[PDB]
């Protein structure tokens, strides 16, 4: 694959260029807050974000090398985790609040608390945008990989490239070899907590995009 | 803003560019006149939020009062949406790319009565930009001119501050002209070619205003209010 020959810098450049825009909530600010339904607003936002997520996924190196079926499977497994890491990233510089959108910024519940905790953890780590995009791409490629042979092999190789990229970013930033491996581990372990939150979030919803919806979106 | 170089002006404008939004996903097809109009309204309204963010980053714009910023936006918003539309559609002959998932040929334009006429005008503008090889750096200059120009001749005056406001706007406009010329000189165009291409691009602006006026006459037959615009700017 062409993707496997990308350097660290090229991988970061591709990922930064692929980033979705930050969307706004769809509601008239001239109106009182009480008119709105929180769940309604969040659903409308998420649905609009999903279209952009598909476009983003198609630009993650290696992703289009996969079958349409496997692309859908990865997206089905990752979509809420991807929405959540986006949320936490946007909320980093807003302690005690979740920036669902620039016009939908909420203070303090169980999952909300978990997301806030993740956000504060990213803030304490001084998580950089270049690291963020690597991590969100890992979520895409990893979350569904163990629930599907050449397809899996390819995915694992792209994942290894992403690891290389994360280390490269850290070496470039001035971190010692010991600091690099420690920060690599810290970042990746936070992914287990993102999985946790996603599963808890799913259990709350039960709005969820179907295999078929995702397939149609990818085809279109 | 008046201390920016041409290159800095271009950089600021490129960095300010809004995202390309999507239409309401999976609408009923075929469209009715009502459903198409509904989709276009929904799109436009979402684009407007991002336009405000963009406007606030156009050098010189925030130097104006909130009132004057709203006045400019009131006069320019549809023209700005339309030059965006024509720019997005350049590489799609015979079609208008309202959004990546809403790409319509003239046949589909006929779905709303009287619309095909303006659809044709927009297609014509888009082909004109394509034939001229309009550059992204030129596009952002032009869209910024629309913002600052369209409402400039319909402010009140009388007051010293108001005369200074208009003067400032005109100075920013002159800087944008300088920037356009700079881009052309940098590209290797002769002085005569530069002045000709400048005039061609600005004359196309009169046609964009025309199409905007025709488009506005349909919307009034949806339009963001002074209050909505002011709130968006404040937020
Ligand atoms: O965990 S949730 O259930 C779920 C995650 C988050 O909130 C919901 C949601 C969503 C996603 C898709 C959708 O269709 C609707 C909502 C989220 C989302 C949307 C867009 C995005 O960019 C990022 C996240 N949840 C947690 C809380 F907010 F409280 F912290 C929650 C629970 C009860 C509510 O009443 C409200 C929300
Ligand atoms: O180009 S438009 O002028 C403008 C484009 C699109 O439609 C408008 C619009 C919009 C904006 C806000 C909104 O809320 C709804 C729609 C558009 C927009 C939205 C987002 C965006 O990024 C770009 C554009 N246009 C479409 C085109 F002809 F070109 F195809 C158009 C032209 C003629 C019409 O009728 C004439 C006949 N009529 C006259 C009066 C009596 C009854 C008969 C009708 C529409
Ligand atoms: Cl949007």
């Amino acid at each position: 694959s062409l993707a496997l020959s990308l350097t660290a810098d090229q991988m970061v450049s591709a990922l930064l260029d692929a980033e979705p825009p930050i969307l706004y909530s769809e509601y008239d600010p001239t109106r009182p807050f009480s008119e709105a339904s929180m769940m309604g607003l969040l659903t409308n936002l998420a649905d609009r974000e999903l279209v952009h997520m598909i476009n983003w996924a198609k630009r993650v190196p290696g992703f289009v090398d996969l079958t349409s079926h496997d692309q859908v499977h990865l997206l089905e497994c990752a979509w809420l985790e991807i929405l959540m890491i986006g949320l936490v990233w946007r909320s980093m510089e807003h302690p005690g609040k979740l920036l669902f959108a620039p016009n939908l910024l909420l203070d303090r519940v169980e999952i909300f608390d978990m997301l806030l905790a993740t956000s504060s953890r990213f803030r304490m780590m001084n998580l950089q945008g270049e690291e963020f995009v690597c991590l969100k791409s890992i979520i895409l490629l990893n979350s569904g990989v163990y629930t599907f042979l050449e397809e899996k092999d390819h995915i694992h190789r792209v994942l290894d490239k992403i690891t290389d990229t994360l280390i490269h970013l850290m070496a470039k930033a001035g971190l010692t070899l010991q600091q690099q491996h420690q920060r690599l581990a810290q970042l990746l372990l936070i992914l287990s907590h993102i999985r946790h939150m996603s599963n808890k979030g799913m259990e709350h919803l039960y709005v969820v995009p179907s295999y078929d919806l995702l397939l149609e979106m990818l085809d279109a």
